[PDB]
């Protein structure tokens, strides 16, 4: 399974902070198997780590269409909107992450902070 | 757009002097989108920087079929033939680069030099 | 030929000990040209060097289906089974490597050692 081999090569680069090479491997995995939710998820993580928030959002949305139970993907999707100043969207995704995993202290903190910044009062 | 993402990954490696990895990313971009003139152009640049002149020529020819207005691609195609000792061809491509961008001092110098070396007098 | 270009990029990474990147390039070469015995062989070598013996076995089997005269591939297939403790299989593949190249001293030594360990006496 060359698609799974590429997903694994991508994970090894991602763990080492080699995000561009991780993205190349994940893209190759996704060209052979577009229904790999784990590869969409980690492709989104690599883009997030590079500061490419819009690209992270698009990859997390694909991962979530395939695996809606991935609590960490909802949390990371929330963080990508939070980084863009889209607080209403971040709140909604943090709440979904917390419905799935109530033990995510980072999701709790970020949700608390996004609620302070959500209002037109800035 | 995974093809554009690969073109961008290729540019990031190319800028850092990681030519082999740039070539992998450009090849993946070109397998998904063969009509990407920018990716053919930069694939030719990466091959040129590795000293692979024949491969640079083939990539520049594809880029130029798609984007004949790329003055820098005509200039680089001229340099790849110049590196092979094919002065008649270099002259022809430098003249085309200069018809498009008369302000390329490097194309002017290289054209001047290729004209000195063109003759059978060596 | 982009498939041959990927095989060459893979060899350049493999020679430098950049096994994960070599695997990415070989996979791309094999997606475009699955009948490239040299690319299956070197993909098996890269997996072997990473300690991924089962993956090396699968790649060597593909290389050997296409090029049964590759004496070094029979020898490396023998080493991958030897690393898994599968001595009967290692012996069989070392004997085939030695029928093709009787001058492989490493195959001779490894065959001699696998024969000592083959028995139920451990």
């Amino acid at each position: 399974n060359l698609a799974e081999k590429m997903y694994k090569a991508g994970n090894a680069m991602y763990r080492k902070g080699q995000y561009t090479i991780a993205i190349i491997a994940y893209t190759l995995a996704l060209l052979k198997d577009p229904n790999n939710a784990e590869a969409w998820y980690n492709l989104g993580n690599a883009a997030y780590k590079k500061g490419e928030y819009d690209e992270a959002i698009e990859a997390y949305q694909k991962a979530l269409e395939l695996d809606p139970n991935n609590a960490e993907a909802w949390y990371n999707l929330g963080n990508a909107y939070y980084k863009q100043g889209d607080y209403d969207e971040a709140i909604e995704y943090y709440q979904k992450a917390l419905e799935l995993d109530p033990n995510n202290a980072e999701a709790k903190q970020n949700l608390g902070n996004a609620k302070q910044k959500q209002g037109l009062e800035h």
